[PDB]
């Protein structure tokens, strides 16, 4: 959806109330002022839109609490301290003082503030910085430190005031959110994840029904899901994994149609109540995820977090996101631990019956375009579907829909013989070259020597152009000048071999560009290829077959080889050669049209585990769009929203350093509206609606399954597969 703008809650309000027993309580004024004070420090308060707070009705309350349990917290503001210890002490882990209810109707208010103003578009997502925090409360008890669970009444407000059917709400928060557990247990309307430390419940809230096996009940069964932890010292690697294999599968098939998050930050390095070892940067990384899942209707409320400056971080990292700044770093690992592992498996097998995704296991950016690249044709077949118009007419779209004006225009420009010789013979440099003065006849008889080549005395300075405007793409994103680009080039390349033409293409541009971007950095600079063109692209694979600083993916209709370029190279047991080994992923599909069911879950149980644990510090993407729904030659069903989602994952890698490389595609319609939809993800809009996403084609399993096979042993990440 076209809704702009982060939200922020903050009152006064919340300082108003803390431990009149204890001045070193945790649960502290200074959680919410000191996270306050980084915001403003670090520009991000004055980027967000405040939004005002409100008290909770008591109609809104009795969504999720009982009359007689609001009676008796309105009755604390005029208890005396003797009063509110004895009541207190009837409850775990809980304080009370004669504003704590003032301030939680307050709390609940800040979240239904928040609900509304993204419910009816006004803005994109939000954060309330909120205290007292809510995940424990229960419907006519205290606990942990809570009154009245603010998201378990935001998610039952969204659907009584806002029509919402279906609402997710992801605790990540350290602790068990048993009292969101309770509340929608027998609930098939609001799915319920909790990431939490359990150690087989040894951990406060010592619960069992903290446990995987607690799946919810009658009507609700399948709709909670418990990701326990069994060790301390968890890292960022292992809450991500735990998000793409098993969070965000899930949730797709879900459709929410709204995501709240109760954003606890005790699981960041430095808490005292924790015990993880998560990067504030993680949340960042978190955040950006949960946008793909409903349309970006996103909320975020404070829970738990008791390191000072932890939490501040954690708040700041996560609001980065929401504002749509550039993904961060991660500074540790993208593999996961053992013990994360054996934890996210078992969450697997005791949802499996009720989730067919969890079914498959056994800023600115850069435009690129120059009309000169439109002379190369084919002057013996003027309908051959690699038409100078292809460029045009994407170029016209993106005009139509206005992203053009909001790119930064990178000039193109012709790539040397010496950045040719990157990747490229010096014998077939030459021949090509040569073409540029042949004679209609020699132009005839030079592309017959080739598989699938038409030559004009334009095409070698088409493709020079095409390599030379993706150098300099990849220059001003490696310089800083833009953070991610878009490439409107023909002739395409990956078919391009070292010392041959093929399948339309001259030179290799993906290929020559990842070893421009090491030129121009470092020899080492570890680079993500992938390609979603619906061929295999051979000549990509050759290059750096040998090599473990160029990581090749490919998804491309196989057959069995009976799909262009038809060899045995594309099938899913050629991982690589030498220390390359691990470096070449194929996901080849056979027996008939797949679309965006086949191709997220290849991204989320393959692409994304796979290029995280590489860590790329550039991602380029052979983008054809010849696995389009309407190409002539694909024959698959990808459409534009599916590119749009396929964009928005690539760009929580390399710091969301991402070239978009056009290849293929030939369905001058669906290629206009495909690639526009991929610069619009680049420009930081909400991706789409993208529904129907299971079940999957049977086949589409098996090559998924085969590819999980070939890799798993290079690749901690996909050893999911318990
Ligand atoms: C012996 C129990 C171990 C865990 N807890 C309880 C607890 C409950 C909730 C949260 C929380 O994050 N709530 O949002 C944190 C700790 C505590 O240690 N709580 C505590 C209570 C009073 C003063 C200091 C600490
Ligand atoms: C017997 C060959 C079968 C596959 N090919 C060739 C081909 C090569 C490369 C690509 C491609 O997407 N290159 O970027 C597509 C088709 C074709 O079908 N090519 C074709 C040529 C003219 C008119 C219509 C189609
Ligand atoms: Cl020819
Ligand atoms: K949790
Ligand atoms: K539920
Ligand atoms: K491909
Ligand atoms: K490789
Ligand atoms: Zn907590
Ligand atoms: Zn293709």
């Amino acid at each position: 959806s076209k809704a702009t703008g982060t939200g922020l809650v903050y009152v006064d309000a919340f300082t108003r109330f803390h431990c009149l027993w204890d001045a070193s309580h945790p649960e502290c004024p200074a959680r919410v002022s000191t996270v306050m004070e980084m915001l403003e420090t670090e520009g991000l308060l004055g980027r967000c839109v405040q939004v005002e707070a409100r008290a909770v009705t008591e109609d809104e309350l009795l969504l999720v609490h009982t009359k007689e349990y609001v009676e008796l917290m309105k009755s604390t503001q005029n208890m005396t301290e003797e009063e509110l210890k004895t009541l207190a002490e009837k409850y775990d882990s809980v304080y009370l003082h004669p504003g704590f209810f003032s301030s939680a109707c307050l709390s609940v208010g800040s979240v239904l503030q928040l609900v509304d103003k993204v419910m009816t578009s006004q803005l994109r997502n939000g954060f309330s910085i909120n205290r007292p925090p809510g995940h424990h409360a229960q419907a006519d008890k205290m606990n942990g430190f809570c009154m009245f669970n603010n998201l378990a009444i935001a998610a039952r407000y969204a659907q009584k005031r806002h029509r919402v059917q279906r609402v997710l709400i992801v605790d990540w928060d350290v602790h068990h959110g048993q009292g969101i557990q309770y509340i929608f247990e027998e609930d098939p309307s609001v799915l319920y994840f909790s990431v939490h430390r359990y150690e087989d419940g040894s951990f406060w809230p010592h619960l069992k029904e903290s446990d995987s096996s607690s799946v919810g009940s009658g009507a609700g069964q399948g709709y909670n899901i418990n990701l326990p932890w069994n060790k301390v010292g968890m890292e960022s690697g292992d809450y991500i994994t735990a998000f793409q294999q098993l969070l965000l599968p899930v949730a797709y098939e879900f459709q929410p149609q709204l995501v709240l998050v109760a954003a606890g930050f005790d699981a960041v390095i430095g808490d005292p109540k924790g015990g993880m070892q998560v990067s504030p940067e993680c949340f960042s990384i978190l955040t950006h995820m949960l946008k793909g899942v409903a349309q970006g209707r996103l909320v975020l409320a404070l829970e738990g977090g008791y390191n000072l400056q932890s939490t501040a971080e954690g708040v700041c990292a996560s609001m980065r996101s929401l504002l749509g700044d550039p993904c961060p770093h991660l500074p540790s690992s993208g593999a996961p631990c053992e013990s994360a592992l054996k934890s996210i498996s078992k969450t697997i097998s005791d949802l499996y019956p009720f989730w067919k995704s969890l079914q498959t296991f056994e800023p600115i950016t850069g435009l690129v375009y120059d009309q000169r690249m439109m002379l190369h044709h084919n002057m013996w077949d003027s309908h051959h579907p690699e038409l100078p118009q292809r460029i045009s007419r994407i170029f016209s779209r993106h005009e139509e829909l206005r992203l053009l004006s909001r790119c930064h225009r990178i000039p193109a420009r012709l790539a040397t013989e010496e950045e040719l010789a990157l990747c490229h013979s010096s014998k077939h440099i030459s021949i090509i070259k040569s073409s540029e003065h042949m004679k209609p006849r020699d132009l005839n008889r030079l592309g017959d020597e080739y598989n699938s080549i038409f030559i004009s005395n334009e095409s070698y300075t088409c493709a020079l152009l095409a390599a030379g405007s993706c150098f300099n793409s990849a220059q001003a994103i490696l310089t800083g000048q833009v953070r991610n680009a878009v490439a409107i080039v023909r002739p395409p390349g990956h078919h391009a071999e070292k010392d041959t033409a093929c399948g339309f293409c001259f030179f290799n541009t993906a290929a020559l560009t990842a070893r421009y971007a090491q030129s121009i950095t470092r020899e080492s600079l570890r680079v993500l290829i992938v390609d979603w063109d619906v061929h295999h692209g051979n000549g990509t694979q050759h290059i750096f077959e040998e090599d473990d600083s160029v990581l090749y993916i490919s998804l491309h209709r196989y057959e069995d080889g009976a799909f262009f370029p038809n060899s045995e190279d594309a099938n899913y047991d050629k991982v690589g050669l030498g220390k390359g080994r691990g470096y070449n992923v194929n996901i080849p599909w056979n027996g008939g049209k797949m679309g965006d069911p086949e191709y997220m879950a290849a991204f989320h149980h393959l692409v994304m585990p796979i290029a995280r644990e590489f860590a790329p510090e550039l991602v380029l993407v052979s983008a054809g769009f010849d696995a389009a729904r309407g190409d002539p030659l694909g024959g698959f069903q990808v459409t534009p929203e599916g590119y749009a989602h396929l964009t928005h994952q690539l760009m929580s890698l390399a710091a969301g350093r991402v070239l978009i490389i056009l290849e293929g595609g030939y369905n001058l319609t669906s290629i206009s509206e495909s690639m526009s939809m991929c610069t619009s993800m680049l420009l930081g809009d909400s991706p789409p609606s993208l529904d129907h996403l299971t079940p999957l084609k049977t086949s589409a399993t098996v090559s998924i399954n085969n590819v999980l096979r070939a890799h798993a042993p290079f690749w901690s990440s996909l050893r999911v597969n318990i």
